[PDB]
């Protein structure tokens, strides 16, 4: 089962991820998109500073204008790289969602609402990730984690 759970956080949320992001690690984020949303993002970061801004290994950015999309990217030394855009977005204003990010050796895999959504190859070594940030127009119900070290 998921552990290290956070309930109903204030957004923006910035929290230390409780263990290393080894292959098989799961980050599970349940929430809903508010009626007025333009975009939100989930960022897996190397550090927590907002200024100068911490590197973002994996930026997962649902956008809601027109037909919507999900933009993924990486921020290194305050510069964004090439966007990878997934156009068939499952997210909808006023609807709840579950995001499951799984770390693999060479990429992240993301499923939304129980269906595979996208892959994103590592551009920063995942061992450098220590922080989860959630920003923008989104209402988070819970955040939970699964690590290979979890006891039960
Ligand atoms: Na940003």
């Amino acid at each position: 089962n998921l552990q290290n759970i956070i309930y109903n956080p204030v957004i923006p949320f910035v929290g230390t991820i409780p263990d290393q992001l080894d292959p098989g690690t799961l980050i599970v984020i349940r929430g809903h998109v508010p009626s007025d949303a333009d975009r939100f993002q989930v960022d897996l970061q190397n550090g927590s500073s907002m200024k100068p801004r911490a590197d973002v290994a994996f930026h997962f950015n649902p956008r809601f204008k027109r037909a919507g999309c999900i933009v993924c990217n990486t921020l290194i030394n305050e510069k964004w790289g090439r966007e990878e855009i997934t156009y068939d977005t499952p997210f909808k204003r006023e609807k709840s969602f579950e995001i499951v990010i799984m770390v693999l050796k060479d990429k992240f895999q993301v499923a939304v609402n129980g269906k595979h959504t996208l892959l994103y190859g590592h551009r920063i070594g995942p061992e450098k990730i220590d922080t989860l940030g959630i920003y923008g127009k989104v209402n988070i119900h819970s955040i939970g984690f699964s690590f290979s070290s979890d006891l039960q």
